């Protein structure tokens, strides 16, 4: 079979907790009053939810309501517990309340409102410093949630809300997040395609927090190279090909070998043979002001096939790329 794997850090954190911390199916839900919230306007939809701006009529606070479509109650309980567990943590969205929508008898999660700048307009004006700053802020959230035994599993631009005016960032959408347990085999059908770690694409199920760091790598790549998304595959197979054409097939094959991964026979024809490319080839006059030796060192150490060898969020936070950010935060 496949070779087992444990997280390098925060390995046993959930084991040393009370059962109720991670055994979310046990979580009883205390419903708030649905009439405290009046829907203003629709903000977006998804396969499994519809998102609205609403006003909390009690205190006139703006709020964001995620009316869930029919999903497994298990997964509702799971998102709620994770949000409750993470409440107050750095750059983590606050779950303000939970109500039973009248026009669907469905659960609706009520969230803090972030006055978010649109990721099209923002990822164009971002200076080198801004990218470093906001990457540092994201890492605070990833390290915190990972230290609390949870993996987001859907890190990507659209799940990061940024109020540029107030230099304030919230990692949102915890609906795919899960508790890390050593030895557990997780679903690979998570995350969005351009952000899927190799482990997902080759069906290595015994993955961990390091998954989030791959996704962060993908984000960083696109920000510094001004290519959204950076690995732009047509499907899960081609996605791994896109990666392979950059990271090379040599390390991919070493990776499948190390963990004795059974590789879908599909892949055997389309992966081919590819050198690992030097990041300089993605550098052009238009983007160079964002690319630096530091940025490339940091990126290289996020984007690794072998999940065990990627930076941990805390290691990432210690990288030279953030030195000016860290000094400025202490002043
Ligand atoms: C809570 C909503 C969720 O988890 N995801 C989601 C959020 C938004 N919009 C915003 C927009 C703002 N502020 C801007 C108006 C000024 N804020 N502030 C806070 C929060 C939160 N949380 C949020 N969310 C969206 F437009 C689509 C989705 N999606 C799209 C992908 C699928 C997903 N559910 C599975 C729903």
């Amino acid at each position: 079979g496949p070779v087992p794997s444990r997280a390098r850090v925060y390995t046993d954190v959930n084991t040393h907790r009370p059962r109720e911390y991670w055994d979310y199916e046990s979580h009883v839900v205390e419903w708030g009053n649905q009439d405290d919230y009046q829907l203003v306007r629709k903000l977006g939809r998804g396969k499994y939810s519809e998102v609205f701006e609403a006003i909390n009529i009690t205190n006139n606070e703006k709020v964001v309501v995620k009316i869930l479509k029919p999903v497994k109650k298990k997964k509702i309980k799971r998102e709620i517990k994770i949000l409750e567990n993470l409440r107050g943590g750095p750059n983590i969205i606050t779950l303000a309340d939970i109500v039973k929508d009248p026009v669907s008898r469905t659960p609706a999660l009520v969230f803090e409102h972030v006055n978010n700048t649109d990721f099209k307009q923002l990822y164009q004006t971002l200076t080198d410093y801004d990218i470093r700053f906001y990457m540092y802020e994201i890492l605070k959230a990833l390290d915190y949630c990972h230290s609390m035994g949870i993996m987001h599993r859907d890190v990507k631009p659209h799940n990061v809300m940024i109020d540029h005016e107030h230099r304030k960032l919230r990692l949102i959408d915890w609906g795919l997040a899960e508790f890390y347990h050593p030895g557990q085999e997780y679903n690979v059908r998570v995350a969005s395609r351009y952000f899927k770690g190799p482990e997902l694409l080759v069906d290595y199920q015994m993955y961990d927090y390091s998954l989030d760091m791959w996704s962060l790598g993908c984000m960083l790549a696109s920000m510094i190279f001004r290519k959204e998304p950076f690995f732009h595959g047509h499907d899960n197979y081609d996605q791994l090909v896109r990666i392979a054409k950059v990271l090379g097939t040599e390390d991919l094959y070493d990776y499948i070998d190390k963990y004795n991964i059974e590789l879908d026979p599909r892949f055997n024809d389309i992966l081919g043979r590819h050198s690992r490319k030097r990041w300089e080839r993605f550098v052009h006059s238009e983007n160079q002001h964002l690319v630096s030796p530091e940025a490339l060192d940091f990126l290289d150490k996020l984007l690794r096939y072998d999940h065990q060898s990627r930076l941990t969020a805390r290691e990432a936070m210690e990288h030279p790329y953030f030195y000016t950010v860290v000094k400025d935060q202490a002043r």
